[PDB]
């Protein structure tokens, strides 16, 4: 991150921006942006730094320095966002090549910020190549009485592809397409391969009898440990589990329990989970939250987020997901991004509407697309 490059970028921006774009980016008022803008062209940054609004006419930080300083903090942040997007470009390239080495097709384009793999008919007809890792059959651990749809066989193969690449996945199928069922089938796929957990599933209380029901119905072979109840009940659960009496495959808990209080937090810390699934984990969309840091602080080899929503055109959300899916980023500070998450929107200005923000939204949505599997009802009916 070159100081001279920063100063250059800021000088050019200050000379280019609209008044409203300047308010959007710096959080200043529209009259401040108007004054600023009317003092330009700026031949150098010093010329911007002498700008100050007049003292009242007779009937504590001057404008110039304040805006130049904010723009340089922001440019710093954007440069960090760009590095995140380039890493995402790298690793998603590896996802795309793994998919192409299956021998299967995608209906979506990157700009839609997802992948849509709907069927494997041509592998059905002509067969799976000797060089392909795709598994067309249900897992042997999976309940024989439950039929997996073709798009769900794809789901568990895709999840395992991303597991192998040491990445992270977002499963964003439309509501009703059995994301919970595909998760459980993924667990049973791992179990075929002698990968047995423990794994964690964090869910809203609203869905936890459903997770228990679906575990029992779809893959009864998984041993499930429910981490729920009173502080005291939870404590005896920890007592019972820490003594390795009956090892388990999947632990089920809620976001409240998983994040709120010290004792639960480091119990989950010490479990050393392999897969960690965040069901309806919209908290992962907001890195500027205590809950986020606690969710992401739980150690896990492979993180999966389940959601019914495609990626939104919101830079803050996309940065939060970039730190979710990119290896070893969350352990970095990302302090240079702090300033972006402190810019509160208002009627006068919104950092999301700054042109440089929008450009990063477009670019990131495009590069995050191989990390997002999304099928719609209208595709799989």
């Amino acid at each position: 991150i070159d100081t001279a490059a920063l100063k250059e970028e800021v000088l050019k921006y200050m000379n280019r921006c609209s008044t409203q774009d300047l308010a959007d980016m710096t959080g200043c008022t529209l009259a401040e942006a108007e004054f600023m803008v009317a003092k330009r062209p700026f031949p150098d940054l010093e010329s911007a730094l002498v700008v100050k609004q007049p003292r009242p006419v007779i009937p504590k930080t001057p404008l110039g320095p304040r805006l130049v300083g904010i723009c340089m903090e922001i440019m710093r942040g954007y440069f960090v966002v760009d590095a995140l997007i380039r890493q995402c470009e790298q690793l998603g390239g590896k996802i795309q090549r793994g998919i192409e080495a299956w021998g299967l097709s995608n209906t979506a384009t990157s700009d839609e910020g997802e992948t849509s793999l709907v069927n494997f008919d041509q592998m059905k007809s002509f067969g799976t190549p000797a060089n392909s890792s795709f598994i067309t059959t249900p897992p042997a651990s999976f309940s024989p009485d439950i039929k997996l749809q073709d798009y769900q066989i794809i789901g568990i193969n895709w999840l395992y592809l991303l597991y192998e690449l040491k990445l992270a996945g977002i499963l964003a199928d439309e509501m009703g397409l059995g994301k919970t069922c595909q998760t459980i089938a993924f667990f049973s796929l791992l179990m075929d391969k002698n990968i047995n957990g423990p794994h964690l599933v964090i869910a809203p209380a609203s869905t936890m009898e459903n997770w228990l029901r679906e575990f029992a119905k779809f893959c009864p072979k998984l041993k499930i440990e429910l981490y729920y109840g009173s502080q005291v009940e939870r404590e005896e659960i920890r007592e019972r589990i820490n003594s390795n009496k009956d090892s388990y495959n999947v632990m089920l808990t809620t976001y409240r329990l998983a994040a709120t209080s010290k004792a639960d937090r480091l119990f989950l810390r010490n479990q050393k989970f392999n897969v960690c699934v965040y069901d309806e984990g919209h908290y992962l969309k907001n890195r500027a939250s205590e809950r986020y840091r606690h969710l992401m602080s739980i150690p896990a080899d492979f993180r999966v987020l389940l959601t019914g929503t495609p990626l939104q055109n919101n830079l803050k959300e996309l940065i939060s997901l970039l730190a979710f899916i990119l290896p070893h980023v969350f352990d970095y500070g990302l302090k240079s991004l702090d300033v972006i998450f402190t810019m509160k929107k208002s009627p006068e200005s919104d950092f999301e509407r700054a042109l440089l923000s929008e450009q990063r939204v477009s670019r990131a949505k495009m590069m995050m697309a191989p990390f997002v599997l999304r099928r719609k009802k209208s595709q799989v009916l």
